[PDB]
């Protein structure tokens, strides 16, 4: 019996691979840090989709079957308003992209659809939050790039070279992450010959679990109590005394510290001083790195991911709300990569189980 | 590498076992044999979901719950119509159940949900059903039974008391029957503490595929070819001659007869003579076992499920678009079932992967 498939590996893939021991994670490849800091989310989907960086041709007509698939279906923006004010930006992003599955969605998932999703998923995220927010709709626009086009659709403005440059190298590294819960379900759920909908409906479902991409606002409330660099090491200290744990450092699956967060780390570098919600992180990060070493001393314990998709937010004013969706929509690439690839070759993942319950005689 | 995870047991559960060897099939202790024929869709629900037949006040409580949860919500029956004529009762069914997810659906999934779900469905395939067909909506009834106001609210009248008690034998065996690719779609999502709704969701994603409860159209068909049980022999035998094999027979996991397909026929006796449908398919089925034996002596061939889920849709008119919905409305219980108890005792289904493409160096 194996209880949640530990070290159980039903899958073979050129998609992507987390090594822990190494501190490094592939796609395709290429390295993750090369592509979140020298890349343009684009040029990343592009890579994870199909097997290869784009060329300089290559890639503009990838952005413009993207942008053109931006717009949302006339009845799609009507739906998202039937919606009642009593579901999460999640439960909807789920129920919306399913609303959809026609029967363009057969078996064998296409391209021109895993694009479809991709492309569309952030508008969904947008319009809806808007309209919540009872803001007035904002339509994309083929105008800015993708990462740049999700702001503009939520806010309304264009972010700070800062600002962008950040949340791409975020999402990029959200993008593709291996075998995980989600992208396992989709898989699965392609597994009876379905469509690519029904498999990312399906991930997604997945997705607004509290033990996949939840917001990091244990993180997210460390730094809102330390605004200024000088409360740096005192706070860290003072909970660092009575044994509390610092809330975005060390990993499970990382012996070594963590390429999502060192990719972070650096672009934020790169950016300095253009933003002080960042340039705080990058203070406390290196101030609180520097506290382990003293009150644990000998345990390798490495900044984690999940400290700068905190601060990245936290920058763009991306309450915790915005997060989950945020990420689906990143890892909307992982997820549609992932089902173009397990109908290459398919499977029937028909797992069994061992009853427990008392048996009846044939009598 | 265990591709498609054959052979691999990862859950306990006490809701459902299926033996091949052995021609039995065991719900919660009981054999479904048992309960397809001597009770109703409700009293096995109840048994699939709380582990034990119900009391005679225990039951007629958990229908009212029932009957009353049938209604659409106001907005719901709007929805199933602003949905476009492009897609599959399925497609639909998957996006509306989805619907239904609000605040109320968190982590622990209750009960009073599973029951929500379960009651439901059926309505939504029927109005959506009618709504394609032009015709008028009907709504449902706290006076007939479930099975049957499942046929009520898709014809608008009274089925036979063979169309009925042949239906409800079969939907109680479409119920639940152990893990499969949908069953463990549900978990999977459920295992990231996410809601009933989500997994149904996934399940329902899960089911459209034509590889899991598919309509046995290649069986529909032979039927159709013979309304006549004179013609039973001279069909069967041509294509039996040059090694055409006969599509509603034999079966991959049940190496004696399928207890299924068994509890079907068997129904099927007790309310012979009042349905020509039906009666033709009993004399095709022994007149072509009995053929088999003849022209294949030896191998063990016998009737399988699929081939009584095709005569009982025939008879009553359900063409094969709504078979997987039908099908859909019925695994809802073992869904929701294997649902409540994943969450009893989660786990991570974090299951790993092997990595194909080549890896960059450190440099
Ligand atoms: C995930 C976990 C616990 C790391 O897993 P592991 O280090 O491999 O397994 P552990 O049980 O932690 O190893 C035990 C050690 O971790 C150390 N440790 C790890 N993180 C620590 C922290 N933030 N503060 C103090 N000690 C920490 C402990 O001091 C202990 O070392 P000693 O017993 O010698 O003193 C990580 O350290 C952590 O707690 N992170 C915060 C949670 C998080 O990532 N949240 C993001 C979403 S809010
Ligand atoms: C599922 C399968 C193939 C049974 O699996 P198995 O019998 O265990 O594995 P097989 O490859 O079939 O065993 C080979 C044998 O099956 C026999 N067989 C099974 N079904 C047969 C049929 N309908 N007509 C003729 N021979 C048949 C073959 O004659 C062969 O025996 P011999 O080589 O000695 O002559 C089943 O027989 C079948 O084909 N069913 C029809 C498909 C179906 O169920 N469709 C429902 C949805 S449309």
């Amino acid at each position: 019996v194996h209880y949640g498939l530990k070290g159980i590996t039903c899958v073979e893939t050129s998609i992507s691979h987390i090594d822990g021991e190494k501190g490094r994670l592939i796609y395709r490849g290429h390295h993750a840090k090369d592509i979140a800091l020298n890349h343009s989310f684009e040029e990343a989907a592009y890579l994870i989709l199909f097997g290869k960086l784009p060329s300089t041709e290559e890639l503009q007509v990838f952005k413009d079957k993207l942008a053109a698939e931006r717009n949302l279906p006339e009845h799609i923006e009507r739906l998202i308003q039937s919606l009642p004010n009593n579901m999460d930006d999640m439960s909807v992003l789920r129920t919306v992209v399913s609303a959809l599955g026609e029967n363009t969605y057969t078996f064998h998932p296409k391209t021109e659809e895993a694009i479809r999703l991709i492309a569309i998923t952030p508008s969904i995220i947008a319009y809806r939050k808007r309209w919540t927010r009872g803001e007035q709709a904002i339509a994309p626009s083929s105008q800015y790039g993708h990462v740049e086009n999700y702001y503009y659709m939520l806010t309304g403005e264009q972010p700070s070279e800062a600002k962008k440059k950040a949340l791409e190298t975020y999402m990029i590294l959200a993008t593709e992450h291996g075998m995980n819960a989600s992208t396992f379900s989709a898989r699965v759920t392609l597994s009876t010959e379905s469509d690519l909908v029904s498999a990312v409906t399906a991930a997604l479902g997945t997705m607004k679990g509290p033990l996949h991409g939840g917001a990091p606002s244990a993180v997210t409330k460390m730094l809102e109590d330390i605004g200024e660099k000088e409360h740096a090491e005192a706070y860290l200290k003072e909970k660092l005394e009575k044994g509390e744990r610092l809330m975005g450092f060390g990993h499970r699956v990382y012996k070594t510290k963590d390429p999502r967060a060192e990719a972070l780390r650096q672009k934020a570098e790169e950016v300095a001083g253009n933003d002080r919600d960042l340039d705080l992180a990058l203070h406390v990060e290196a101030e609180a790195i520097r506290l382990l070493e003293i009150y644990k001393p000998g345990r390798k314990l490495y900044t984690n991911v999940e400290f700068y998709a905190a601060a990245v937010m936290r920058a763009i004013d991306f309450d915790d709300e915005l997060f989950t969706p945020t990420f689906s929509a990143s890892r909307m690439v992982g997820w549609c990569a992932h089902v173009l690839e397990q109908a290459e070759n398919n499977m029937i993942f028909r797992p069994s189980a061992q009853y427990t319950g008392a048996i009846p005689e044939e009598v």
